[PDB]
């Protein structure tokens, strides 16, 4: 890895902060990005909540993020990863994701604004539907057979 220019990244980062603060001066079904620093261009630490909709956007708790780039983007998007705890069949203890939830999808032409959004809903909205990107699968086994449960636990932590 090297701390190089790419003229996307920058881009990039340009356009998420000019639509993160569109989106803070006004839906219940979308996750909120409302704060965005960095650590390098190539480390992006997000602030999210969660819908209001969901399980998980329940008390308006706070989510951390880190969008990891590498010197080949836009060629290959970023790694999404949850600094705090998600108990989720698609996140790790870790707070890892399968690549394949990206990966699947992407085309070079789309920007990180897009992998975020689309991380998000999969994660926070789009759960029961399963796919290729189960991560944890005493997760998923819980959701299948115990739903009120798993929502009870989403509570927890």
């Amino acid at each position: 890895m090297k701390n190089i220019s790419n003229k996307r990244i920058i881009k990039d980062l340009k356009l998420l902060l000019e639509e993160v603060d569109a989106n803070n001066e006004a839906s219940p079904h979308s996750t909120a990005i409302f704060s965005v620093d960095t650590d390098t261009i190539y480390n992006w630490i997000l602030k999210v909540k969660a819908p209001a909709d969901s399980v998980y956007g329940g008390a308006g708790n706070t989510y951390q993020l880190s969008v990891l780039f590498s010197d080949d983007y836009p060629h290959e998007p970023p790694t999404v990863r949850f600094v705090t705890p998600v108990y989720s069949p698609l996140v790790t203890g870790e707070g890892g994701i399968c690549d394949r939830m990206v990966n699947d999808f992407w085309t070079p032409d789309q920007h990180a604004s897009d992998v975020i959004k689309l991380v998000l809903d999969r994660v926070f909205s789009q759960y029961k539907s399963r796919r290729d990107d189960d991560v944890n699968p005493e997760a998923r086994h819980y959701l299948e057979k115990f739903p009120q449960d798993f929502a009870a636990r989403v509570r927890r932590g």
